[PDB]
């Protein structure tokens, strides 16, 4: 446990800030294509 302060892409590991969730779910939301 480190507090999710940042997000990480599963799909090419991807990772950006907490406040980055924008850009998380529509980065993720590329690989969904
Ligand atoms: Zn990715």
């Amino acid at each position: 446990q480190m507090q999710p302060l940042c997000f990480n892409c599963p799909i090419c590991d991807k990772i950006f800030p907490a406040t980055e969730k924008q850009i998380f779910e529509d980065h993720v939301f590329c690989h969904s294509l």
